C-alpha cells in the first residue's frame, strides 16, 4: 500500500506515488522528476491530474504517452494554487526537470518535499529563505559520513582533460559514455564540446534529450553514429565484452576506446582523490568510473538541513531497514543539537 512518506497531510496530495493503483483520497498526484522508481506506473491510461515541471511534462507526453489533458505543468519559482492549496516548485539540482515542492497548508504548516536533490548553497537564496518550513521530506540517499564526493565541476574538468589528451595522442580513439536514465548530460556534452564533435546515440535516446529544453541542443547531438566520435550507449554495454563488440561495429574507423561510467558513489571515494583516478584496461579498451553525483553528499545534506532548521524530518530513501532508519535518526539529532534548533 502507499507508504506514509508519499502522502502530504492536510491535503489530498501524493508525491511520486504512481504504482499503487488508485490511492484512496488522492485528488492530485505530483511527480518530482522523470526517473523510473518515481514515475513507475504512469502510462497513456492514467486519468488523474499529474502536476510536474514543464520538462517532466514533455517526457510524460512523448515517452510515456500520457494524454495532454491530464498533464499539468507548473512554472518554477512561482506561487500557484492547486485544488485550493498554494504550492511552489523549486529547482532540485538533480536531473533535467527535477523539482522540490513547497506546500502551504490551510492551517499554516509549511512542508518541503525535496524529491531527489543535490543540496547546494544557492538554495539558501530561493523562495525558501522567505518563511519557516515545519516538515521536511528529505532525499537521504547518501545520509552517512563516508559519502564524500567531489564537486560536479571538478569531475567534469577531469573528464574533459582526460578525453582531450587521449584523442589528441590518438586521433583514431573513440570515446564512449554510458547512460540509463536522464541526468548527467554534462559528462558527455562537455567531452563532445572539447573534441568538436556531436554526441551520437540511438533514436530513443535522442528523442529523450529533445524533450529537455537544453539550449542549442540541435548543435550538440545526433543520431548519425558515423560522423560522431563520442558515442552514448546503455550503461549495461560499458564493459570489455560490450565495448569490443561495439568497436567491431565501427568498421575499422577506430582502434582504441576510452569509456566513462558515471557512477554515484564507489568505496574508492574513502581513499582516493579525483586527480588520482585510474582506469580498468584490457587491450585497447580503458574504462573510467567517475563519481559524478546528482544526490547530496553527507556534508551538503547536513548544511542544508542545519540552514533550514525543520521541526520534523521524514526520510524518503533507505527507509526499508530498521538499522538504516535508526542510523539516520541519530544523524538528524546530532545536527539539531550541534546547530541549536
Ligand atoms: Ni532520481
Amino acid at each position: 500500500t502507499c507508504p506514509f512518506y508519499k502522502k502530504i497531510p492536510g491535503t489530498g496530495f501524493t508525491v511520486d506515488a504512481f504504482q499503487y493503483g488508485v490511492v484512496e483520497g488522492c485528488t492530485a498526484y505530483f511527480l518530482t522528476h522523470f526517473h523510473s522508481d518515481h514515475y513507475a506506473g504512469l502510462s497513456k491510461h492514467f486519468t488523474f491530474p499529474v502536476y510536474c515541471s514543464e520538462i517532466t511534462g514533455n517526457l510524460l507526453k512523448n515517452k510515456l504517452h500520457v494524454q495532454e489533458q491530464y498533464i499539468h505543468p507548473l512554472p518554477l519559482d512561482t506561487e500557484c494554487i492547486v485544488n485550493g492549496v498554494k504550492v511552489v516548485l523549486l529547482d532540485a539540482n538533480h536531473c533535467p526537470g527535477a523539482v522540490m515542492i513547497l506546500f502551504y497548508l490551510p492551517n499554516g504548516t509549511v512542508i518541503l518535499h525535496t524529491g531527489d536533490f543535490r543540496a547546494d548553497p544557492s538554495m539558501e537564496r530561493s523562495l525558501l529563505a522567505d518563511q519557516k518550513v515545519h516538515m521536511l521530506y528529505l532525499d537521504t540517499t547518501y545520509c552517512s559520513p563516508e559519502y564524500t564526493f567531489p564537486s560536479q565541476q571538478e569531475v567534469i574538468r577531469f573528464a574533459i582533460n582526460t578525453a582531450f589528451e587521449a584523442v589528441t595522442l590518438n586521433p583514431h580513439a573513440l570515446v564512449v559514455c554510458g547512460t540509463y536514465s536522464i541526468g548527467k548530460e554534462k559528462v558527455f556534452l562537455a567531452i563532445a564540446d572539447v573534441l568538436g564533435s556531436k554526441v551520437g546515440m540511438s533514436q530513443e535516446k535522442y528523442k529523450t534529450l529533445q524533450c529537455l529544453n537544453i539550449p542549442e541542443i540541435n548543435s550538440l547531438i545526433t543520431t548519425d553514429m558515423c560522423s560522431s566520435l563520442v558515442h552514448l550507449l546503455p550503461m549495461m554495454q560499458i564493459n570489455f565484452k560490450g565495448l569490443q563488440s561495439h568497436l567491431k561495429k565501427c568498421g575499422g574507423k577506430y582502434n582504441q576506446i576510452l569509456a566513462f561510467r558515471p557512477t554515484g558513489w564507489t568505496h574508492s571515494n574513502k581513499f582516493t582523490r579525483i586527480a588520482d583516478v585510474i582506469p580498468q584496461t584490457k587491450g585497447n579498451i580503458s574504462i573510467y568510473g567517475i563519481p559524478y553525483s546528482e544526490h547530496s553528499s553527507y556534508l551538503e545534506m547536513k548544511r542544508f538541513v542545519q540552514w533550514l532548521k525543520p521541526q520534523k524530518i521524514i526520510p524518503t530513501v533507505n527507509v526499508g531497514t530498521w538499522k538504516s532508519r535508526s542510523t539516520m535518526e541519530k544523524y538528524f539529532r546530532e545536527w539539531k543539537l550541534e546547530a541549536g534548533y
